[PDB]
DNA sequence: GCTGATGCGTA
DNA sequence: GTCGGAC
DNA sequence: GTCCGACTACGCATCAGC
């Protein structure tokens, strides 16, 4: 009975300790159970020992079962670039989970906000799972097609529809499948486990239980003739096969099928970096200075580059002259930049046939010559636009070179690729140039370079090495990057003395507590707290405690008279504004919901905080000694980017 | 058809 | 995006 | 250090209720 499945079982078994027959199809309660005993535990190398079990046995028996398995333990609805989403809010999810278990909302949407939770609320209320009998149990391959099926549907009334599958899983739903469905949906799954931990449990599956295997499978376990520490190198050297495919090819749709049929050692032939299928980016680590980077890097030789304020674009030029372009996420933009494939031709010597770019598309007036912020970027249609319309000019600086005329630079080293970049491919101001670049190790250098770039319009530096350990080998180490920001530095940075006007009900990691937080300034010509923007990261676990007992005593039925709040979120807690907290951010913003010193820089916007977050208790100040709409219209006209207009 | 609410992708 | 926790 | 999951602003695209 898969209600007694244990996949984190002592020594287990694929297939004595199943529970389905093979060549059946997996059953659901199989996955939520592998769910209950991965959320109980609290290390990565258990959570993946249980994940394993429960994959090995999909590949012994139900191959079939495998790409979907997957998705539902990474709750994904297929490959980033096809651009699926559910397209139901917690407020549907809400009404779903009523109607399901004959529940008023009221009460549904009460107990979620209070458990923070709404897999809890699904679960544990079970009317009209009572006269009608049973439905037939369900299938992992079923409930991954019954979300693609939510996902698709769309236009008028598709709510309503997207209701009615729910609800027909929670009435299909038994034990603790409500809860992770519930969860799934919400896309707040929160098992502990995530993408990471998912290769790791694959490649360790198919290592110990190969697939392509005669049924019953020949071996069930490879590793039982090593000695233990034969194991794990064997392992580790498995799963790097894996990571680094998957790195090229961040594609379950591809990888997998392959992998049954070729096993993992044959998988990077069949799968390789290729223009037109977009692959996981390099990222950077944040470093609190300059002499950090030092003792990060120690004695290779780095370079620094102007950390640019805009969106990350892959340019993918293909041979046979077609171009793609791929966000950060893997998400397709061809179609959001006409005007980029329009100037491909101005980019490259006639002698290049294909390349992958690594750019940032930021937003330029050509009138003035100049950077505008990441706000006018963000104006421009996304979707399908046609190139008469474009309004916001983008211009491209590049900064890596992935792929050159047929071969892959990725196992190259940074000042190879750079060098190939430099090589063959052409500046024109203003629409495709390189980043600024300053090679050099002397600290003094290094800060002026800093404050420049701020100074012409960015955020900061990013540094790369340049031969040790510098090359695109994202499996190796995904963060392999630094980026020095100018707010990242003690001393240095916007602070502004906030009062906490409002608080947020907790959800997940943060139930039963509060999650986050109302901040407003002090308007003294019109005698007014205005909110300024929310908060909710840079406490400790600790002091967002001591934050839920201290503001419990001052929690208001209603919002005093002189509080403003405009646009933003409604509080679950109003409270007397009495406590004044320290407020760190990266920038200023105009804001279109944010009331905090509307009029002084723009006639209907106010300004809000981008990145905020919390620093420490103003115990030594009163609401009235708080930061004030003007000097929050101060610091906004200031900004290095601002000043540029 | 108009309007307000809100999902979601970008940082 | 930034930030803290468990390992 | 690595991985994970709490949380932030903003604006385009979408749909329900009228
Ligand atoms: N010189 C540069 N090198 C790499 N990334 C850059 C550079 N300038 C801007 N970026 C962007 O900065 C992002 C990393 O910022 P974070 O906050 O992880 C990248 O994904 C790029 O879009």
């Amino acid at each position: 009975d898969p209600s007694g499945y244990n996949p984190a079982k002592n020594n287990y078994h694929p297939v004595e300790d199943a529970c389905w027959k093979p060549g059946q199809k997996v059953p659901y309660l199989a996955v939520a159970r592998t769910f209950e005993k991965i959320e109980e535990v609290s290390a990565r190398l258990r959570m993946v020992e249980t994940l394993s079990n429960l994959l090995r046995s999909v590949v012994a028996l139900s191959p079939p079962d495998l790409l979907p398995v997957l998705y539902l333990s990474l709750n994904h609805l297929g490959p980033p670039q096809q651009g699926l989403a559910l397209g139901v809010g917690d407020g549907v999810l809400l009404k779903a989970v009523a109607q399901a278990t004959g529940r008023q909302l009221e009460s549904v949407r009460a107990e979620a906000a209070e458990k923070g939770d709404v897999g809890l609320v699904a679960e544990n209320s079970r009317s009209t799972q009572r006269l009608m009998l049973p439905p037939p149990p369900l299938t992992a391959s079923g409930v991954f097609s019954k979300f693609r099926d939510i996902a698709r549907l769309t236009g008028s009334a598709s709510t309503a529809k997207k209701i009615d599958i729910i609800k027909g899983l929670f009435v299909a739903c038994r034990h603790s499948e409500a809860r992770f469905i519930a969860r799934s949906l919400s896309g707040r799954l929160r098992l502990g486990l995530a993408e990471q931990s998912v290769l790791a449990a694959l490649s360790q599956a198919v290592s110990l239980t190969p697939p392509g295997q005669e049924f019953p499978p020949a071996m069930v376990d490879a590793g039982k003739g090593k000695t233990a520490e034969a194991r794990k190198t064997w392992l580790e050297e498995q799963g790097m096969i894996l990571k680094q495919t998957f790195c090229e090819v961040p594609d379950l749709d591809r990888i997998i099928p392959v992998l049954l049929e070729h096993g993992l050692e044959r998988l990077p032939e069949h799968c390789k970096l290729s223009p037109g299928i977009p692959l996981k980016p390099m990222l950077a680590h944040p470093t609190r200075g300059i002499s950090e980077v030092l003792k990060r890097f120690e004695e290779a030789a780095f370079t620094c580059e102007y950390k640019y304020d805009g969106q990350r674009a892959q340019i993918h030029a293909l041979e046979g002259g077609e171009v793609k372009i791929f966000s950060r996420n893997q998400a397709d933009n061809t179609g959001k930049y006409p005007d980029i494939i329009s100037r491909i031709p101005k980019i490259k010597l006639p002698s290049v046939t294909s390349f992958i770019l690594d750019t940032e598309a930021v937003a330029w007036d050509r009138e003035k010559k100049q950077i505008q912020p990441f706000q006018v970027l963000t104006t421009r249609k996304r979707k399908e636009v046609d190139a008469s319309e474009i309004q916001v000019q983008v211009c491209l600086y590049a900064f890596d070179l992935i792929y050159l005329n047929g071969e892959s630079l990725v196992r190259e080293p940074l000042s190879r690729r750079r060098q190939l970049l430099r090589e063959n491919f052409v500046e024109t101001e203003g629409e495709f140039v390189f980043a600024t670049s300053l090679d050099t190790k002397d600290i003094e250098q290094i800060a002026e370079f800093l404050e420049q770039s701020v100074k012409d319009s960015c955020e900061g530096l990013m540094v790369k090495t340049l031969d040790v350990d510098a090359t695109y080998e994202i499996a190796k180490r995904s963060h392999n990057w630094l980026k020095l920001k100018k707010d990242y530095l003690d001393g240095v940075g916007d602070t502004l003395d906030l009062v906490v006007i409002g608080a947020y009900l907790g959800r997940g990691k943060r139930a039963g507590r509060y999650g986050g937080f109302l901040l407003a300034s002090y308007d003294e010509d019109s005698e007014e707290l205005q909110a300024i923007c929310k908060l909710g990261t840079g406490f400790s676990d600790e002091e967002l405690e001591e934050h839920h007992q201290s503001l419990k005593a001052l929690v208001l039925p209603s919002p005093r008279p002189y509080v403003r709040i405009d646009g933003a979120v409604i509080p679950d807690h109003w409270l007397d504004p009495s406590a004044v907290w320290e407020v760190k951010c990266a920038d200023l913003s105009l804001s279109p919901i944010y009331p905090a010193a509307r009029g002084l820089v723009d006639s209907d916007k106010g300004i809000s905080l981008r990145f905020p977050r919390f620093i420490r208790v103003r115990e030594d100040k009163q609401p009235e000694q708080a930061t004030t709409s003007a000097q929050v219209a101060c610091l906004y006209r200031k900004q290095s980017q601002i000043q540029n207009q």
